[PDB]
């Protein structure tokens, strides 16, 4: 009776989790359908993005990526403007400040680069999928690295692609949320783990957020059951573990919920 | 033993239901925020709400409404075409037709009506709040009447009121999707309660959905107890009730997720 009780509590979690992930999924999801079909003025798709942070504090950042001369053909105008590249192509980034009232714009960073921070664009790019980014470090102005996940969605219609739009969690923030509940009468702990084995929540070790699962063998077998999609168990000393993989929005790959509860 | 894994199980189901009504909810907070700071040409905020429709089946309709000459200040240039009022307000409403493929536009109705059919405009308007309506029923093209709920953001910024977006779910489509699933060991039954006492899904009985609870006793201790936001039980001649508030979006109406369990 105990395990019935412990299982379905770490079902519960995951469906908690899931839904926080998917309201924010959701938000940059539908922002992008007015943009498949219409440019506005530059400023006023700043103040568009502007505006989600201002009204939703949960959420750390806010991008938008388009490929070149894709918004309106007209990149050479803004060249090494604030927002934009040097061949002007509309890139803007809003993201708190030095407070949480403060938000700073600034070019988005990376979305050329093949390694980790520039997971953001390419994959979409080239999978044409929604993608929530493994866990990464992104650079702002000032040389501070934000360790962040990043929610996209491409902007494909008729059967093109013309850039990204994103929502960033700080994993600070989702570390206070998530990472510090309890699961079970007060006891136990809770992981958020991605695709690729990155720690986004640890509540056993908050050192370890931002981190790849550290042992050779665990993370094998992590990522051999995780994106077979069905829940799986283990024990350790003192605890039992709950894995439940689960979807965030329309992307394919699985996250997984740990819900780690002690034996006495 | 066995009441600690039936109560979880009823806050599982609650979490589980609450994620597909924020992932909704959340699409339409973002659909809003492009149109809070631009005004596109009129066909293509039409081709953008008719995309979510196209690339999301669980929606049956999007809608957008707006104040008096606040897109454009070009209404009478549009007066008695398709998605107009007679004054030429903006006022497309996209759903599905006789097929799934088929997307219909037609002009939203009753946004001038004090009746529950118009709550979808009218509260949004007065509250200035997110907004999940009861269900109502509303009348499309070919005379028939499609039971509802619709997510409803107002479009207000700068302390401005300018009109409303929303997603709509068939009910009929709901009580497929929640109203048929068995909570515990495939026994017992879901219902899905609006703030007004009016069930959405209905697992014991399909033909309530659309109606309010049926016992006067009953609704009223139902309306006491369900805005004041905690969970709740009560015990019948064979269930075991548990009753959970929640939230959907930003909208501060609870509704309630009914979870039912055969005292066997
Ligand atoms: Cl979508
Ligand atoms: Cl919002």
């Amino acid at each position: 009776h105990h395990h019935h009780h412990m299982e379905i509590t770490a079902e519960r979690w995951t469906y908690e989790v899931k839904d926080y992930l998917d309201t924010g999924m959701g938000i940059i999801r539908g922002f992008r359908f007015p943009l498949l079909f219409s440019a506005p003025p530059r400023n006023q798709i700043i103040a568009a993005l502007r505006e989600i942070l201002k009204v939703n504090d949960h959420y750390f950042g806010a991008r938008l990526a388009y490929e070149p001369n894709s918004l309106d053909g007209n990149d050479l105008e803004f060249q090494n403007t604030l927002g934009h590249d040097s061949t002007g192509r509309f890139i803007p980034y809003l993201h708190r400040g030095q407070t949480k009232e403060e938000i700073v714009l600034e070019d988005a960073k990376y979305y050329d680069s093949l390694g980790p921070e520039g997971d953001w664009y390419q994959v979409p790019k080239k999978t044409k999928s929604h993608y929530a980014t493994d866990p990464y470090y992104y650079e702002i102005k000032g040389k501070v690295k934000i360790l962040m996940m990043s929610l996209m969605v491409p902007l494909y219609v008729n059967d093109q692609f013309y850039g990204v739009a994103g929502l960033d969690y700080q994993l600070e923030e989702l570390q206070q949320r998530i990472g510090v509940k309890k699961p079970f009468q007060d006891l136990g702990y809770l992981t958020l783990i991605s695709p690729k084995g990155i720690y986004a929540v640890n509540g056993f070790d908050s050192n370890r957020v931002g981190e790849k699962i550290s042992d050779a063998k665990e993370l094998e077998y992590y990522l051999s059951k995780s994106q077979e999609g069905e829940k799986f168990t283990t024990d350790s000393d003192g605890y039992t573990h709950y894995y439940f993989p689960f979807h965030i929005g329309k992307d394919k790959r699985y996250w997984v919920m740990q819900v780690s509860i002690p034996n006495s």
